[PDB]
């Protein structure tokens, strides 16, 4: 059995049983995170050791625990009580969905605020908003959620149309107490509805769209074996799924002739955060770590055939644990399919008389998640030519506020009285590299302009420079779009037939990084987001750029701590962490439901192959 | 009849007849350019006036002419003799394809160079390479082409595999004389073949690709009327075709409710140039203005169904003039089709219980051209949400040289002894704007970082700033990817329902601009390419960023001259010229035939609509 197979329902039940028998899962315990661990380095040989990591909350007020279990051997490997004021709180629990609203509904201060606004408490929705770390000393070591009110006029109404500005509250979800209710003043609650299925707002539906049918009469060109092992057009990989990260890719490799050549050992989105840029005290604390605080895999959607994924689709239905250790399937949570991708290569040669055209295609592995108002599609693509790409598709409903009567430098107007605070959506891709194996290095490549003069008398020359990042202290890099900056991951011990090291080049989109002041709480908690590229030496326990327990963790954790080790990364087992994101000034067109916008990155072979790897693609039928 | 209809065969024959009768097209004349002119402003009412512009070369040595004809009235409007030393030479003629090779084959200096290298002259290919303007005084006012040798071992061999470095020659294609033969020394001619249809090099063809079938059982959702008028999913436009520019889009507009709202009056790629960065005197003069010197529409490919354009395709077959004024059809030269484009909008709402997904699609209008070794696909896309995008797909065979034995700062290695000089492919999109009509302005928008302090005590705030470009002297702009710089075209006299000016935002890729020294010939002849964005006041005669006659024109022409007029562009009829390109350090994977790489730009609505314009899209079948 592949050590990279998806977790099965029986493994999760086994973890439950092991924890129970060890005294670690009594009736007061709640599993906040559970996932299989990847195999250790050099473990390929041999014998199963499937281990699971578990974060266990306690509803009675006792300290939570981090536990690793061997499901293979039926044993607890390690169990440690956590001091959450030091190392962070556990991820938000599903069962907290309604707790903030419930607590607030019986609080006299909350009710006073609602009564001033003539709002029916039974119509007021409130979400479990993550709290971060600000100036409130009573919150240190306590599990806090914050709450913002949105009115639902009727049960199928979009509450996002009706934000209640000027009001925020903080609660403790263990003691079930409301710690603070803050009312800065009454803003009109926007009146118009945002019901995008109401014919009054949609108008008559278009009747002009004729069907576009995508079929594969012979079935798909990829195979799936062992549950999650993909073979497609020379590519080989395993599709993992983790409740925190979502879809993970393992063992990305390319079969070049008779050799299986590794490229990336593990690819994931290891963090994603949505920092808000509105200085109103109602929202200035808000930074949603969709991955680290909420767990994006947990909220993966079940994808509808013909709707979410069109064509000949092979689904995976990954299994996760509920809060009690029972397995729960996400039916049709991962789509896998190949897509036509236009022209691959084309040339019409006058001298030879040969006219040549070939088509491209890509393998797609995707999932979609919903976190509150946001919905995101995460797409990995493998192309015939060896290119690897990630794309995020951001949609949903925008997070709303009042639009201030005098206008705003930090909020845009969507509808009468309705605002959208500015924000970013910033991702970190963790790419545990294995270019032709684990001995890798990274070079920063810039274009080099040359001065007109001796050796360049016509002033046309230009060049390139590559700078090796030799130690972690040198490996925190920023974009430079003007100079075409990219980063090449190579294997200095593996040369192509031209005696040049094999490599892959990372092409970033060069979007803005974290805009917050560098002294802010968010700049400290999401330090990764302040720089485009980090390179670390691989270590088993360095998994997330924000650290293991993000919720209410004070600044400092993750990448900035890991690189202090100043380890050798010049021809070693290394990990690239690429920050990329969208900066969103919401437009009227984003209301009442947002069209998709996109961001991502790609890696292209750079002297990895001895010539084009797609010369054996046949002409299209 | 629409004044924007494609030229017909009969119109071209009529132009021929008119020129003949006027004494302007005797047997020594050759048409180097012919195309319909767009209607004048305010001409919509009324009555036909189809005018054609013609550049007429004379093979006997007499001066060429620029002529405008009214095909409607059977008259010559203007005819002027050109002084080519002043205003530039005419575009390269098709009949010059073989002239450089032919001349050189009987030249003793050329033959001496070939004999030293043991090369059979009958196997030596040479192209009509554009000459530019360098230090050779004898070339001023003369029609010159330069020639580089490539060996074809047999008639179906790819000559690009066998460049003959150290050798270049210059000819006069009117006097049929070889002016210079320069031999800097013998380089080995690379030996390996680059025959990408030879089984020895391809290997056995893959048998693993299963069909991907794209069909439309009810036909397409767009209609074509009047030959070239498209109606699709609220969009309206006319598809033009010009021998120089290729596919042009006219009258791009969007039907918002019962109002046809203009967006872009004319969109084209008005120039494209390929500057080379190798300071060897063998190539340091080379800059191929594929559009302005060669005419990309002229070399548009005939596109094969199921191969080049997949799905339900509607073709146009545009007509151009041959060198004698006879019409020539480019059969199946333009593809039009709609494509599925993934998720348009999606949200799963816990509070309302509504789960909503809609799919996106795009209208595609494309052509493919071949210029020597290069092949480019030009794609325009219209999306359901109002986004407009252009994408160029660059492929073909890379232009080769020897790889110097000591390595090179300006050439990369492709195969043993085979090099690829560094170069860029730089496009200029000319967007004659009409956002809700012709009264438009441009603002540069940057993100604004804010300092932690009073009014921003948590250091989270960020903002945006917009600066109006009020006069042409202020409207030559550069990218700033780090600050998320974009440019918004708005109509200051047309407000959306929120009392904000309607607009569209240009999103650039922020790739490097022209790298050459600013004092070089190429920086002066392709000045447009040195800056990302220019805004001019519309004028009928300001068509190309490089001017009308690019071939052998000294530096200065086009945009830098036009903006000296310093015209008012604040709420006026304006034109945006966006420079964008690829910087290519060729990789081993690009040999022997290059996979596609891409560059482009998009424009997204920015408060153009009163809410999302896709709320009336129905759920997918
Ligand atoms: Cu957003
Ligand atoms: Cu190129
Ligand atoms: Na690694
Ligand atoms: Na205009």
């Amino acid at each position: 059995a592949s050590p990279f197979r998806l977790a099965s329902a029986g493994e999760i039940s086994e973890v439950q049983g092991i924890l129970r028998t060890a005294g670690l899962l009594g009736p007061e315990k709640r599993i906040a995170y559970l996932g299989v661990l990847d195999p250790a380095r050099g473990a390929g040989s041999e014998a199963e050791d499937r281990r699971f990591r578990v974060f266990i909350h306690d509803v009675s007020g006792a300290r939570p625990q981090e536990v690793t279990v061997s499901v293979t051997n039926g044993t607890v490997i390690s169990a440690v009580e956590l001091d959450t004021a030091a190392t962070g709180e556990l991820p938000v629990l599903e069962e907290e969905f309604e707790v903030v609203e419930q607590l607030l509904a019986t609080d006299e201060r909350w009710l006073k605020a609602l009564a001033a606004r003539n709002l029916d408490v039974s119509k007021v929705r409130v979400a479990p908003l993550s709290a971060g770390v600000f100036e409130y000393a009573e919150e240190r070591g306590r599990r806090i959620l914050r709450g913002l009110a949105f009115v639902q006029d009727f049960p199928e109404d979009s509450a996002w149309a009706h934000p209640v500005d000027g009001l925020v509250a903080y609660v403790d979800v263990v003691s079930k107490e409301v710690t603070r209710v803050i009312d800065t003043g009454v803003f009109p609650v926007p009146a118009e509805h945002g019901n995008y299925t109401d014919p009054e707002l949609t108008g008559p539906l278009r009747t002009t769209q004729k069907p576009i049918s995508i079929t594969q009469p012979e079935g798909p060109s990829f195979t799936v074996t062992g549950g999650n092992h993909i073979e497609w057009e020379k590519w080989s990989l395993d599709v993992g799924f983790d409740v925190r990260e979502g879809v993970v890719l393992h063992n990305i490799a390319f079969r070049d002739g008779d050799r299986l050549r590794p490229i990336i050992n593990r690819a994931s989105i290891a963090e994603m955060v949505v920092p808000y840029g509105d200085p109103s005290p109602i929202r200035s604390w808000q930074n949603y770590f969709d991955t680290g605080e909420y767990l994006v895999g947990q909220y993966a959607n079940s994808l509808e055939l013909g709707c979410d994924c069109l064509g000949d689709i092979t689904y995976l239905s990954p299994v996760i644990s509920d809060a009690f250790g029972n397995p729960r399937e996400i039916r049709n949570g991962i789509c896998m399919h190949e897509e036509d991708w236009g022209i691959l290569a084309k040339h019409s040669d006058l001298w030879s008389g040969i006219n040549y055209t070939r088509r491209n295609r890509r393998m797609v592995i995707s999932f979609f998640t919903t976190i509150g108002n946001y919905d995101y599609g995460f797409y990995w693509y493998l192309y015939l030519d060896g290119t690897i790409e990630f794309e995020a598709k951001a949609t949903g409903v925008v997070f709303t506020s009042a639009f201030p009567e005098g206008g705003s430098d930090n909020i845009s107007q969507l509808a009468p009285g309705l605002g959208a605070p500015f924000h970013q959506h910033i991702f970190s891709a963790r790419l545990d590299m294995a270019i032709d194996g684990f001995t890798n290095r990274v070079e920063e490549e810039d274009v080099v302009r040359q001065t007109m003069g001796p050796g360049n008398e016509r002033g046309n020359a230009f060049s390139r420079k590559r700078t090796v990042l030799t130690r972690e202290s040198e490996a925190v890099r920023e974009a430079d779009a003007r100079t075409g900056r990219t980063w090449i991951i190579s294997n200095p011990e593996s040369k192509n037939r031209l005696n040049e090291p094999v490599g892959y080049k990372l092409h970033a989109h060069n979007q803005p990084t974290l805009l917050a002041d560098p002294g802010s709480s968010i700049a400290r908690r999401a330090a990764f987001a302040t720089k485009d590229l980090w390179v670390t030496r691989y270590a088993d326990d360095e998994r997330y750029p924000t650290g293991d327990f993000v919720n209410q963790h004070s600044g400092g954790a993750g990448l900035p701590s890991y690189i202090a080790q100043d380890r050798d990364i010049d021809g070693q087992d290394i990990v690239v962490w690429h920050t990329f994101g969208l900066t969103h000034f919401p437009r009227v067109e984003d209301w009442p439901i947002m069209p998709v916008d996109t961001v991502g990155f790609k890696l292209r072979p750079e002297g990895f192959f001895d010539r084009s790897p797609v010369l054996d693609v046949p002409a299209n039928p």
